[PDB]
């Protein structure tokens, strides 16, 4: 990837490669997304889940959410990628987290960005003010939170009000990754990815992690592409056998248009190439990312 990276950079060809990926990517129907009744369930008219990998809500009324299951078979990790919840679909989002048995929610965007409300405020910002989502009968409380300078970790309690079963959900909120943008550095992104990893939420005893940005494609695609490249590499301890563009194409079978610009593609190569130092047995790089990232 690293010889590949410098051949791309050297000849200024990131947009054409990105363009090429774009022409190779799958396209499957998104007919349920586009039903008239689901119009207000999609944030963006042109970003829909394919029918074959969409998450169905376990409810008879209307089972649709804008969300897909990215099942990475070789890597043996799955993720749910979803749009930032809308004001009428926060109760569906939480219904999805409960039914799917997810332990973690990775949020890569802010509620407000570039002057616009890119996502609903779907979680409580304070402990005394729980949310009840009456359409899906679910209660959520802020148990606490750890605010760093570029991310915050929250612990949430999700109650299914129908059984009174309770689960803890960890929320990993990256607050300084710009829409259509890249993280400040490979260090700080890697520091963030490894916080999520260490917490256990990626672990196969749990449902798939839920990753969202505002559309569930650009920042989320970038997050997942890095994670999975690094997992692949880990399982074989063989960096040279991971084909990043080929992993992004496999992920694009399950949701359209994963990774939104050519600099996000380029950052993913940066992230995986740096992350490999750690996968290949230099644990010291991890606490270096931590220093560089200025987390406190
Ligand atoms: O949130 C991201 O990282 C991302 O993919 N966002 C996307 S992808 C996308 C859009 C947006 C957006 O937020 O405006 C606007 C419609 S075109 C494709």
């Amino acid at each position: 990837m690293e010889k590949e990276f410098e051949q791309i950079d050297k000849s200024g060809s990131w947009a054409a490669i990105y363009q090429d990926i774009r022409h190779e990517a799958s396209d499957f129907p998104c007919r349920v997304a586009k039903l008239p009744k689901n119009k207000n369930r999609n944030r963006y008219v042109n970003v829909s889940p394919f029918d074959h990998s969409r998450i169905k809500l376990h409810q008879e009324d209307n089972d649709y959410i804008n969300a897909s299951l990215i099942k990475m078979e070789e890597a043996q990790r799955s993720y749910i990628l979803t749009q930032g919840p809308l004001p009428n679909t926060c109760g569906h989002f939480w219904e999805m987290v409960w039914e799917q048995k997810s332990r973690g929610v990775v949020m890569l965007n802010r509620v407000m960005e570039k002057g616009s409300l890119k996502c609903a405020q779907y979680w409580p910002q304070k402990e005394e003010k729980e949310m009840i989502f009456e359409d899906t009968n679910l209660k959520l409380t802020l148990i606490s939170e750890d605010i760093k300078t570029y991310y915050t970790v929250r612990q949430l309690e999700l109650e299914n009000l129908t059984t009174q079963e309770t689960r803890e959900i960890l929320h990993f909120h990256y607050t300084t990754w710009p829409d259509f943008g890249v993280p400040e550095s490979p260090a700080s992104f890697l520091n963030f990815l490894f916080k999520v990893r260490e917490s256990g939420s990626l672990s196969p005893e749990h449902g798939p992690v839920v990753v969202h940005c505002s559309a569930g494609i650009g920042r989320s695609g970038t997050f997942c592409l890095a994670d999975t490249c690094l997992l692949l590499m880990d399982k074989r301890k063989d960096p040279s056998s991971v084909d990043i563009k080929k992993v992004l194409l496999d992920m694009r079978k399950f949701r359209c248009q994963l990774i939104q610009t050519a600099d996000q593609l380029r950052f993913s190569y940066l992230a995986v190439i740096e992350g490999a130092k750690f996968i290949m047995g230099d644990s010291s790089v991890q606490d270096q990312w931590k220093e560089l990232s200025h987390e406190d």
